């Protein structure tokens, strides 16, 4: 078995592995990459996602997010508050405002102590699940606007055209921007791109532990859990390390810097915080390894989770028992 203690496993392709996305997948499994979680993905020196990034400005976050937390320092829950509109230019200037900079640090392991000890105590504002690409159209190689879609793959695994499309989306963060414990939908993988800007930290629970971090999520977060019977589909909590450790909850850590991907694979829980004002691409995509983890998946129905009208089909096609149910809390 390949990496067996499931360590994040960092990979450099060569201009040559880079012109086929699906097949340097499977090359990274088969060397156990999916064991972890989470990979990451440094391009070829000859690589470039688009020429610059001086004419991005003028895109705009339609609905900025003031993150609000709630608990204690290293178990918290936060809500999203809508603010008013804003250009990407407008948005960098505010990250970069006395209120909202990234604080003088001396390396990666010293922000990440800041963060995890004054986080709860401050509402960072960014903009997420824009759709949109800053792919150039002409990147030929791993351009997360010219993937295969999810739909796609699943008419070719299962026999049956659906509906939907699968597109990717941007989002922009500040220092202190938290990504809560989650899977993917569907838990299929993710891939990431970090345009421009200061890093990401991610933290990722192996696939084979992700129970260990459900049922510690139940007994942190009680009156959530009584409410929904998967409710880290809410995309709201979060757990430090040192919680974890704590608990003994097996995860890695990794920073991940401009110019870089990220992949994530299926059931792969993970949650992260932006180091200063940057921009990130992600889009789901599916592997016929991801269909019988897509059958599994466990799905909110509160009502409280988002569902792009996309994920009817995968529902409906791979949980037809859960289809009602889940169908009605949407
Ligand atoms: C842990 C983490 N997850 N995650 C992150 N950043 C994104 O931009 C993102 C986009 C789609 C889905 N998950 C995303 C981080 C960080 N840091
Ligand atoms: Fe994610």
């Amino acid at each position: 078995a390949q990496n067996p203690n499931c360590n994040i496993m960092i990979f450099h392709p060569t201009k040559e592995e880079f012109n086929d996305f699906d097949k340097y997948i499977a090359y990274m499994e088969s060397q156990g990459a999916h064991r972890a979680g989470l990979a990451k993905i440094i391009p070829p020196k000859e690589w470039k996602a688009r020429e610059t990034y001086d004419n991005i400005s003028e895109i705009l976050i339609a609905t900025p997010l003031q993150q609000v937390a709630s608990g204690r320092a290293g178990v918290f829950t936060q809500y999203h508050k809508k603010k008013k509109a804003m250009t990407v230019g407008e948005y960098r200037h505010l990250a970069n405002s006395k209120k909202y900079q990234t604080p003088p640090h001396q390396n990666f392991e010293d922000l990440e102590r800041k963060y995890w000890k004054n986080r709860i105590y401050n509402s960072p504002i960014y903009g997420a699940d824009i759709s949109g690409s800053l792919f150039d159209e002409n990147t030929k190689q791993w351009n997360l606007g010219h993937l295969g879609t999810i739909q796609d793959l699943l008419e070719k695994e299962c026999g049956v055209v659906i509906e939907g499309v699968n597109t990717p989306y941007l989002y922009f963060g500040m220092w202190k921007t938290t990504f809560a414990w989650h899977t993917e939908d569907m838990d299929l993988y993710s891939i990431n791109y970090l345009h421009l800007g200061e890093p990401k930290t991610w933290y990722v629970v192996p696939p084979e532990h992700g129970q260990r971090l459900e049922r510690l999520a139940r007994e942190l977060f009680p009156g959530s859990s009584r409410g929904c019977g998967a409710f880290l589909r809410h995309k709201v909590a979060l757990i430090s390390p040192t919680v974890l450790k704590e608990n003994g909850i097996p995860f890695n850590r990794i920073t991940q810097e401009a110019g870089e991907f990220m992949v994530t694979f299926p059931y792969g829980y993970h949650a992260g915080f932006n180091h200063g004002f940057n921009c990130a691409e992600a889009i789901n995509f599916a592997t016929p390894r991801w269909i019988d983890y897509g059958k599994m998946a466990s799905q909110c129905s509160c009502g409280e989770a988002r569902v792009t009208f996309s994920m009817d089909a995968f529902v409906r096609i791979l949980q037809p028992e859960r289809y009602d149910l889940w169908k009605r809390g949407q």
